[PDB]
């Protein structure tokens, strides 16, 4: 599913990401934009052999099992394919564990390089939230 911007902002709020670990909703929408282009089916291989999955590009190196990332962890206790659903529940639940692990949103390379320190409130402008 390719979410609209305000559609994703509304789903992310419904699921408790607005101000989660102190990150406003616009940070999460900006991260999803530059990680996945709002596409739940996005997958991208990493140089170490892991893959990133879904709207927030969650890495099989630590967070999910994809059956082909040796010596990796599954800290969200899920198959990586769960993170590709039209239902973002599994991605949001797992993202809450990631952002809580001490690194905050710096875990998301696209967030650090493209959203951090910008006017992220712009990502929720015009949405009826
Ligand atoms: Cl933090
Ligand atoms: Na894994
Ligand atoms: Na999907």
């Amino acid at each position: 599913k390719v979410f609209g911007r305000c559609e994703l902002a509304a789903a992310m709020k419904r699921h408790g990401l607005d101000n989660y670990r102190g990150y406003s909703l616009g940070n999460w929408v900006c991260a999803a934009k530059f990680e996945s282009n709002f596409n739940t089916q996005a997958t991208n291989r990493n140089t170490d052999g892991s893959t990133d999955y879904g709207i927030l590009q969650i890495n099989s190196r630590w967070w999910c099992n994809d059956g082909r990332t040796p010596g990796s962890r599954n800290l969200c206790n899920i198959p990586c394919s769960a993170l590709l659903s039209s239902d973002i529940t599994a991605s949001v639940n797992c993202a809450k564990k990631i952002v809580s692990d001490g690194n905050g949103m710096n875990a998301w390379v696209a967030w650090r390089n493209r959203c951090k320190g910008t006017d992220v409130q712009a990502w929720i402008r015009g949405c009826r939230l």
